[PDB]
RNA sequence: AAAAAAA
RNA sequence: AAAAAA
């Protein structure tokens, strides 16, 4: 629970800044005698308990002043959840050299435009070494949900480090390019002193399926369908929009890219290799409409159904580019993310109404996870057979099953560190040990300004979804004399107009008892007065709006 | 389009609630003039709805015949259909309500919470009751909750069968399946439509049996080595008996822990519907008192309500118990889509206390308590309804229930898809859409009715990023401003001095006014408006409320 | 697919 | 197990 000692020097320290006790806002930092290797740089997404904000960050308080101890920035692959914060932890200082695979660089570069930035970009690829500072990184292939992600290994005069990231170990992936456990087992033999190890699907138990599988029941499902068919599927998985264009053309509709996290993200993919789509194949949104339904497959976009995303839009027939028929089939081709299911679920009915067939994943096999399950994790601690293990990328339920994986492979019961964000583990002498916690807390977007929005600006942002209720007095300067009649408005409180009315009169008798008491004071009459109209709805409603007092003085 | 006139003789059926959603169950039938409602409850807010406490069936269609309600009958115990039983007698205290021993029982204790007693009327399986020009037969369902009953409602105009909330388990732990043969013989004698449930007819085949759960949870109390945890709803005497029944079986005595809990438990065991030795029962503080290998806690909070028993103990916030990692909790429950969030986290909670967290995901129990596509097969076959209409469900399982009884003979023209308020028009055999009419949400906030609505809402949705209150006086009928701009904000930033660059800015917009000479206090409350709204955008690109005052004087 | 009920 | 974006 105490802050850590002064890290022995030849040792490294290795810390959480996020994504320890969560999913998303991935920050790890190792320092190495006083210098300073991150990898990941990730956004949290808010929730019911973060009511205004845009963006959750990880509590960099602790590089916040340490900017020049930093050597590089190392990148699993390009998910929000590993490249979100980036733009901000550059803001503070703009030359930290990020380190990534083609693809991952490519969406940090587009992500890096919206903030007038570009990084010091050094591109790697698997079997690769490159060298910072004391730190020196080697990269393997991680076949995952999106191209070319890498787990990193990070060579340090305390031993020899492996971090995992995003990693599922398909041996059919469709890109050709499977995880690559045979390397990372010749890496085992030499020697893994510490393994930072996905634990998202620890839990799930068995072999994950292969994505390859998800081709042949669209391949079916689009065979099937009479009318037009759209698919909304994530914008990083590249994989299957490829699979999506692969079935769509191979039966002899066109394919056509609908909302702008889709628009873009495939623009890129073939501008780098990643997609390969003739353009006799791809037509634009316009055409869907032209053509007869028969003919064209939609790609779109919002498969947890937010409010504004394509298919969300286009289930309120408020996407005023094109409407769905009962004709449509509509195919969600991912998985319902935790939170998101009044959304989802919303739309799904929403498109039932219509008429529209809709088939998801409990229907079907049309997604498959991007995580290993807990028995391909059993492949990984049996292939590099670490020396020690701390749980990442996970909460604590999926972090305490991945500690029991690794124990029931031999990792020792001490060797095993669940470190929740801030607290760090050292690695001296080849022993690892959890050294000292530190506190970490949320750093939050709320647009463009910067540290203003914390726990009081959440609280009452809490409170008022019971709304307010506004008193507004005037007086004379020094005098307790009103000069008008008090006004009471409120907003999202009720819809009767008549609701404040006996609360103006409560007030207007509490203003003369001021006035007949001689209470001069501004601050003082707008107590009084924020009381009556407090308990005034208290007694009536006993609804809690917030009651907010404003005295004006002339 | 409205429905006009029941052509005399017929029987129209229309649902003042709980056929667009899951929840807040009511089904009004009409025939000569007088009225029959079946079920009345409640549906709980959600994310769209943000102070509001209860969502209830619109009665704004029957607020004013209630003198016609012939009486009101209850299929079973469940808050979404008994919630909003009170907010129904308090507009008429003499209404008939008819329902089985348990589920009148707990219509009690909801009513008495609101200083109300009803005039009841307690019916069981295989019996008749008359209500005005609506005879009624009881048949028993088997269901998640003890006694529910489906309905049979003759009247001239035919015969209409309710299900309720129906499950063909053929082996449930109380021993009374449902009463299938029962309702084929009554679908030998020809009914015309079928109110069936919808809930899970997605899901193929037949769901598993409340019977697998019992072994599941003996071994895992057996295997347990220090005190164990069970969640399960308040409701499920039946699944709080084979808890019991396993812990007795293993020296182990019992503890609830919760208001629903411990109230319904009491009651399931003065109308005896749960039987258990007092010898067996001990008490919260005998609870932490005896060795952990001793006891089993039965909980509320399977759902991760934040104010739960379990809930509490998850955060260590709890006076008479605290969970060590020598425990094993069991979410003996499902996870209702919009508390993923909720459960998880106490799952979580619970995870780095160190303490096993068996859910429902890694054994066998809990099982539904609605059919699955294949039971309700056996009941179409069983019934062979000329007309069917879905209720109890969403569009996508009103949907399937559709199709389940047009795969089992029922014509497409007979199958009846009526959403809220919309009705359907049983006249002498035939059966037929006769239109739809406006109903809502009636929520209750706090203290009040027909006070909160879509636009109080959509402003409480709004309210998430904050408001800034801009404030001007002016002496009355010139439009010239007396003071400078009081701005303040409350949920928009913590930088004291945020809005300073922004007084300035409506002061030029006041002097801007001045000159034209503008003397309306709405029209200089919209410019007043429009300018600081319009200086969050440019300068913080926040979107909070902008709530003009113009006070003159 | 029904809640829960103030350390 | 990640977003959406006129
Ligand atoms: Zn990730
Ligand atoms: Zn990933
Ligand atoms: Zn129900
Ligand atoms: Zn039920």
């Amino acid at each position: 629970l105490p802050p850590p000692g002064p890290l022995t020097s030849g040792g490294l320290r290795v810390t959480a800044l996020g994504g320890i006790n969560e999913i998303g806002r991935n920050m790890t930092v190792f320092e190495h005698l006083g210098r300073l290797l991150i990898i990941d740089c990730g956004v949290l997404f808010p929730g019911h308990d973060e009511p205004g904000v845009d963006l959750i960050l990880p509590d960099m308080r602790h590089v916040e002043d340490r900017l020049d101890d930093i050597e590089a920035l190392v990148l699993t692959h390009g998910h929000e959840d590993h490249i979100g914060a980036i733009p901000f932890l550059l803001k503070l200082r703009p030359d930290i050299p990020v380190v990534g695979s083609k693809f991952t660089l490519a969406l940090v570069a587009e992500k890096c435009r919206e903030y007038r930035i570009t990084p010091v970009f050094v591109e790697v690829r698997e079997g690769q070494s490159t060298r910072h500072g004391v730190f020196e990184c080697e990269y393997f292939a991680v076949n995952h949900s999106t191209p070319d992600a890498l787990a990193i290994a990070v060579y340090t005069g305390a031993g020899t480090i492996l971090h995992t990231g995003d990693i599922k170990f398909d041996q059919l992936p469709p890109d050709g390019r499977p995880t690559d456990l045979p390397g990372m087992s010749r890496l085992g033999d030499t020697g893994v002193d510490l393994l930072l190890c996905d634990s998202t699907n620890a839990e799930i138990p068995g072999v994950g399926p292969s994505e390859s599988e998800v081709g042949p029941t669209l391949h079916r499902l689009i065979r099937g369908a009479d009318g037009r068919v759209i698919v909304a599927c994530f914008a990083s998985n590249v994989d299957r929009v490829q699979q999506i264009i692969d079935a769509a053309v191979a039966l002899g509709r066109r394919v056509s890219f609908v909302g702008r996290s889709m628009v873009r993200n495939m623009r890129v993919a073939r501008q780098l290799g990643f997609l390969r789509v003739a353009d006799s194949d791809l037509i634009d949104i316009a055409a869907a409409e032209t053509m007869a339904p028969d003919q064209v497959v939609l790609i779109t976009t919002g498969t947890q159904g937010e409010p504004m995303s394509a298919l969300s839009r286009m289930s309120r027939g408020e996407h005023r580019s094109i409407t769905l028929t009962a004709g449509d089939l509509i195919v969600l081709s991912s998985s319902l993310i935790p939170g998101n299911e009044e959304a989802v679920f919303g739309v799904i009915d929403a498109l039932s109404k219509i008429g529209a067939r809709v088939v998801t994943n409990a229907q079907a096999r049309v997604h498959v996870s991007g995580h290993a399950y807990a028995g391909e994790l059993l492949f990984l601690y049996n292939g590099v057979r670490p020396r020690n293990v701390m749980p990442v990328h996970g909460t604590w339920r999926m972090l305490r099953a991945n500690a029991k994986l690794a124990a029931s492979t031999g990792v020792p019961q001490e060797s095993i560190l669940l470190a929740e964000n801030g607290v760090s583990v050292d690695l001296v002498a080849g022993k690892a040990s959890i050294s000292g916690a530190v506190p970490v807390g949320k750093m939050f977007v709320d647009g463009l300004i910067a540290g203003d929005v914390g726990d009081i600006t959440l609280g009452e942002r809490l409170i008022l979804s019971s709304g307010f209720v506004a008193v507004t007095v005037v007086v004379r300067r020094g005098t307790g004399q009103p000069l008008a009649a008090p006004h009471l408005h409120s907003r999202g409180f009720s819809e009767d107009p008549k609701a404040l009315e006996p609360a103006v009169r409560k007030v207007e008798a509490e203003l003369e008892s001021l006035v007949a008491a001689n209470v001069t004071d501004p601050i003082r009459i707008a107590q009084g007065v924020r009381r009556t109209v407090g308990k005034w709805v208290g007694e009536t409603y006993r609804r809690q709006p917030m009651i907010v007092p404003t005295v004006i003085e002339v």
